[PDB]
């Protein structure tokens, strides 16, 4: 079903829980697919994941590009640039005022 900005909906808060909140607006946001070093495949890094250049500035890396990604441990790798993965997404504002981007399938 359809989900429109100035709704009010259930989606999760920075806590974990589902609160009542409002979509404030609706957003495309970036994924990109890297190809590590080890061969394995990681398609939900931000843009600023890579370290070594401004993607936020400059754009998407080359297909192919060798570039340095910070991960979750917060050590840099060695990966190649295989694709950008720009999807719909909602900004929702809960009552403490916090707002975070969620997707689809966070939204009831
Ligand atoms: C998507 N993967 C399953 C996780 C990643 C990140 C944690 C190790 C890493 C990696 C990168 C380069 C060499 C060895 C190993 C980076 C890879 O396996």
């Amino acid at each position: 079903q359809s989900i429109t900005a100035g709704q009010k909906v259930i989606s999760k808060h920075k806590n974990g829980r589902f609160y009542q909140c409002e979509v404030v607006r609706l957003t495309t946001e970036t994924f990109y697919e890297v190809n590590f070093d080890d061969g394995s495949f990681s398609d939900n890094l931000y843009p600023e994941d890579i370290v070594s250049q401004d993607c936020l500035q400059f754009g998407p890396p080359a297909e192919g590009e060798v570039v340095q990604v910070r991960w979750t441990d917060g050590q840099v790798y060695g990966a190649k640039f295989v694709a950008s993965h720009p999807i719909q997404m909602y900004q929702v504002e809960f009552e403490d005022g916090s707002q975070l981007v969620v997707k689809r399938d966070d939204v009831y």
